[PDB]
């Protein structure tokens, strides 16, 4: 399969381009190359501060009739400072304006943790903890449902939600729309078996982020865990005559996940797409799952006392 079916009846391309830390100076070309080579899914966010430059790329490719809007699957996310119910629509509309689109295919709650509204992405106190908002997950969900009902987005979902947080939404009295997708960190060092099984059992598609272990994450040292340099994964790559990145991208695909590797490098954008023409073996899959070490690149550590912090739970 090149696409997975969502609970709104749309089909979500299983490979997408990530855009976190894709600078304004390079992301337009990155998106253009990606669309050229065949990516039909772009993962965006207001907090990435590059949606205008993504929007330019998309628009140019639509106008040049390289791709049809209906063939593209564009995702963005609601930032934590816009969880208050009256702020959600404006946040979505700003993303739509910046991306130069009339609708999003999917709009996610980026984190379950609301922050105080205002100009700062991360409002902080002297303890190094975030200033929260008095919002709750269910009220924010209700505001997200209104975006579907108004035509601004085709589907809504969540990101970095744990299974109890998912459950809270699913059991909401008067629920209108289930989450379509839960986008979570997933890779061989954080395999998320239990949460994936949960979501899959509930008909929620999982998108795996940081599939290459986010080697460009801020202040990575070379001594930290590196998936791309794990000799055991290199060995699997060598056996298939593929790159380590191609193995790491193919892995989630064989778990029936969506995956969103990021690159601004044209050669890597192109090479990372060559994942539809080989299979990892059963033993490969088992072996990679065995490398789980509960290592999170994205642990939201400024927010560990937030009532909606997602990572205290086992899954
Ligand atoms: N929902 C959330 O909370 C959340 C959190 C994290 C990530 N995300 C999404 O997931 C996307 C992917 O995760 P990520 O950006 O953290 O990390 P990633 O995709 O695991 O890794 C990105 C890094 O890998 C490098 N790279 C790409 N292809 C490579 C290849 N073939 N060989 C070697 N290095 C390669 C990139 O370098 P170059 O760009 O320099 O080529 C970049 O530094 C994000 O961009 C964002 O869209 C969402
Ligand atoms: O979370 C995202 O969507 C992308 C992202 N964003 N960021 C930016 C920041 N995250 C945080 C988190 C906190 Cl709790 C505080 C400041 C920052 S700045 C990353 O550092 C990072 N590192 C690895 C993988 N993805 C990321």
């Amino acid at each position: 399969a090149s696409r997975l079916l969502l609970n709104n009846g749309a089909k979500m391309p299983i490979l997408g381009l990530g855009t976190w830390k894709s600078p304004p100076g390079q992301v337009t070309e990155a998106v253009k190359v990606a669309i050229d080579v065949g990516y039909r899914h772009i993962d965006c966010a207001h907090v990435y501060q590059n949606e205008n430059e993504v929007g330019v790329a998309i628009q140019e490719k639509l106008r040049e009739q390289v791709v049809k809007r209906e063939e593209l699957f564009i995702v963005s996310k609601l930032w934590c400072t816009y969880h208050e119910k009256g702020l959600v629509k404006g946040a979505c509309q700003k993303t739509l304006s910046d991306l130069k689109l009339d609708y999003l295919d999917l709009y996610l709650i980026h984190w379950p943790t609301g922050f105080k509204p205002g100009k700062e992405f991360f409002p902080l106190d002297e303890s190094g903890n975030v200033v929260p908002s008095d919002t709750n997950i269910l009220d924010t969900w209700a505001a997200m449902e209104e975006l579907v009902d108004e035509g601004l987005v085709k589907a809504i979902g969540i990101s970095n939600f744990n299974h109890l947080q998912v459950e809270m939404i699913l059991n909401k009295p008067g629920l209108k729309y289930k989450p379509a997708v839960n986008q979570i960190e997933c890779h061989p060092y954080l395999t998320q078996e239990k949460l994936i099984q949960y979501c899959q059992s509930k008909g929620i598609v999982v998108t795996a982020y940081s599939p290459l272990g986010s080697p460009d994450r801020p202040w990575a040292k070379p001594e930290d865990p590196s998936l791309l340099e794990d000799p055991r994964i290199k060995a699997i790559a060598a056996k298939h005559n593929k790159t380590t990145a191609q193995v790491l991208i193919r892995f989630p695909m064989q778990r029936n996940l969506v995956v969103i590797p990021k690159s601004v490098t044209p050669e890597r954008i192109a090479e990372n797409f060559k994942v539809f023409d080989f299979e990892l073996s059963s033993q490969d899959m088992t072996t990679l799952l065995s490398y789980n070490r509960n290592w999170r690149v994205c642990a939201l550590l400024s927010c560990t006392s937030h009532k909606d912090y997602p990572f205290h739970e086992e899954f």
